Order: structure tokens, then sequence, then C-alpha cells
RNA sequence: AACCCACUCCCGUUGAAAAGGUAGGGGAUGACUUGUGGAUCGGAGUGAAAGGCUAAUCAAGCUCGGAGAUAGCUGGUUCUC
């Protein structure tokens, strides 16, 4: 049981996704948004 | 003639010049031209009226704030399997 040799167990801790960072990251480019419309946009959110 | 203007042609258009030049042209004692100082201004002023002019900016000047206004619209969005 050291500082350096303790960690968390498999699955408890996942790293996030980033969009737009280049083709092989599977969300680069548009981002997950697909293309033009109202909800590709900055804000662009439809009202409960 | 000076002075004030700006009708025509040409040149120039990366100009000598962000509106000129050479030739010609109109008024030239008058509703004339001009120096100095002053007054009126932003939905306001001034206009022998062209929506003209208000610092090369005018169907509502410039500047700083509300303010990262809003943009169902264009553009862009970065390593690997
Ligand atoms: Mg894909
Ligand atoms: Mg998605
Ligand atoms: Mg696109
Ligand atoms: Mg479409
Ligand atoms: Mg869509
Ligand atoms: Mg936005
Ligand atoms: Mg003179
Ligand atoms: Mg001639
Ligand atoms: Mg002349
Ligand atoms: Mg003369
Ligand atoms: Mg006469
Ligand atoms: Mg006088
Ligand atoms: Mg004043
Ligand atoms: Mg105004
Ligand atoms: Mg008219
Ligand atoms: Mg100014
Ligand atoms: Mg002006
Ligand atoms: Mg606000
Ligand atoms: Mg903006
Ligand atoms: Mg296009």
């Amino acid at each position: 049981m050291q500082l350096n040799d303790l960690r968390s167990a498999p699955g408890a801790r996942r790293e996030k996704h980033r969009p737009g960072r280049g083709i092989g990251s599977g969300l680069g480019k548009t981002g997950g948004r697909g293309h033009k419309g109202l909800t590709s946009r900055s804000g662009g959110k439809v009202a409960p």
C-alpha cells in the first residue's frame, strides 16, 4: 500500500469524450451534432 | 481682367490630386465675393427644397456604455485503433 500503488476498481472512472479532435476519435469536425439546423449551433436548444 | 463658379471635350483612374489639369465656358455694383469673432445639432438643427448639409461619415453624426443584444443563417471545429 503505497501512494503510487493504489487505484480504483475497473469501471469506476471514465475519461469523458472531447468533440472536435481529429478524425480517429470518432467525434471530430461536427462533434456529434450532425449537419446544419437549429440543434447544431451555440445555444440551439428546443424549449421543453 | 482680378475674384466667385463649374457647361463641354480630352487626359488622368496603381492619379502630381480619396474629385485635379490644359484648352474653351458663366457671373462679374450685386438676391455679390470675402477675413475675424459669435449663435442654432442628433428624432435635433439648418435648408431660394437636391432627403441636400451638420469635420473625406447622413432616409437620422461621432464616442463610450446596456453588450459577449439577437442571428430557425453562412463559415470553422485540432491525436490513434
Ligand atoms: Mg463517424
Ligand atoms: Mg449525438
Ligand atoms: Mg458545416
Ligand atoms: Mg438542412
Ligand atoms: Mg439536424
Ligand atoms: Mg450564442
Ligand atoms: Mg480666394
Ligand atoms: Mg480642346
Ligand atoms: Mg478653366
Ligand atoms: Mg473668364
Ligand atoms: Mg447677362
Ligand atoms: Mg462678413
Ligand atoms: Mg451648441
Ligand atoms: Mg439620431
Ligand atoms: Mg426624391
Ligand atoms: Mg470626426
Ligand atoms: Mg462630409
Ligand atoms: Mg442585456
Ligand atoms: Mg456579437
Ligand atoms: Mg457558402
